[PDB]
């Protein structure tokens, strides 16, 4: 009945991982943060934690992923390489909402070096709270994304 | 000659001629190859993403540009193609860093989120900015390829 | 009835009917009063900023909306009018916080920087979000009035 | 021959004031940061430091101002109430450049809670390095801003 939300970061975004845990809780009591990012401030490679969270989402161990890094760009590239993952790099409320409404995104990506924590807060909450629309055209398009995955499997 | 395949969906069709011009503005060496819809009628972004992304994957063009409503769908779909690194950019900084850190080969923009002058800036910056070639970045990009390999 | 004066310059003239509609979308109580140019020919933003800002200052309308290329000129000029608090917004968060913290009475947007769907979001959020009325915010807003007074 | 750049913040942006000093220097050796923000992390009111920096710019004690706060919105409202000041709230490279090119802005405002430090870095550098265009229409429009000031003096 509650909804698990896996969280990953690289090194620069480690400073805000408690923030991320908190922002997930702020979305609602039904959202459970599962912190899977570095345990310390040590330099890491983003694809390893993108992969870690992405696989959890793909295997359905969690419903949602949060990936925070310098820019979030590498996070969104790495995570989308995992089949079943729809990872959206968001920079504001609008992209966060539309990633859910149009793309039924299951991973939100943000940049610690690009986006202020209060906007990251807003992004995480909006992403978790905004439902997928279910509308015919979006379903068809998401299915075409799945078709692209299959053709390369 | 550095060829740049351009794809859009319906809302971004209205600015396709802008994208063609912005690519050229990046320098004489940059050659736009328009692969988007030829009318304003509604299409599905993954069809145009795939088309551009396959061209990049297969080395038929060096770069792609995908423009849609938000660009989010474009970046999800394009990245499903092995060898693609598609970066959804919303400013100069992300456009630059996508090349510097990630050696992105596709740039994604939202026509409904980002004004055309910033889209212009994004495209020019993306094409002009070189990959750093720095050690850690090369290692991380290979790690992306190792994720692809693990699912192929 | 909560009246909202709308002003633009030339690049934002193309979306003036959008702004009129976005104001209405904020709720039935919101009434757009268009005070921008009536043709696409080039104008000077401070003329339209002043016009809208004077209406807000004089209490003839509750709110203003200024749309230009970047909105930066709009926000500089509008703020030169005593009683105006003009907020240049580029997303939902700034639009909300301009009302919550600053009790902004004019919202400024760039047609060349910010896509129309985000402009739509900015306008709706700006108009719908109430000022917090919190103590520190009231004190700081009065401090803004004391800066005006010190130069009048 | 060098160019003084006054820096102010409120409380939340105090954490990054050394960043701001550094970013001004990064624009070039000709740019001299003059830190005028809070000396400590104590809660302050943004208009007081906006005023402080704005007056310095208006009196021409410095050429440029940097104001960093939560959102930067209040900073840009307060600073523009000082005659002679053209304070631009910027959130990216484009607005930073155009504030100089079109508006000959003399104060840049940023939000610590909205904009990541690396974008703030880019904003400050672009603002300081980008020249005013001098073009006829911008001069006329800036003069109309001055005219608005006069009519309320």
């Amino acid at each position: 009945m509650t909804r698990r939300v896996a969280i990953g970061t690289d090194h620069p975004a480690f400073a805000i991982h408690e923030n991320l845990i908190l922002y997930v809780k702020e979305a609602g009591d039904e959202f459970v943060p599962v912190y899977c990012g570095p345990k310390t401030a040590e330099s890491v490679d983003y694809p390893d934690f993108a992969s870690r969270v992405a696989e959890m989402v793909a295997r359905k161990e969690v419903e949602f992923g949060v990936l925070a890094a310098g820019s979030g760009i590498g996070m969104s590239i790495a995570a989308n390489k995992v089949p079943g993952v729809r990872a959206a790099l968001c920079h504001d409320h609008y992209t966060a909402a539309m990633s859910r409404i149009h793309n039924d995104a299951n991973i939100v990506c943000v940049g610690e070096r690009t986006t202020g924590v209060e906007v990251i807060r807003e992004i995480i909450i909006t992403f978790l709270q905004t439902p997928f629309s279910g509308e015919e055209r979006h379903v068809r398009r998401i299915e075409k994304i799945r078709a692209i995955e299959a053709s390369h499997a």
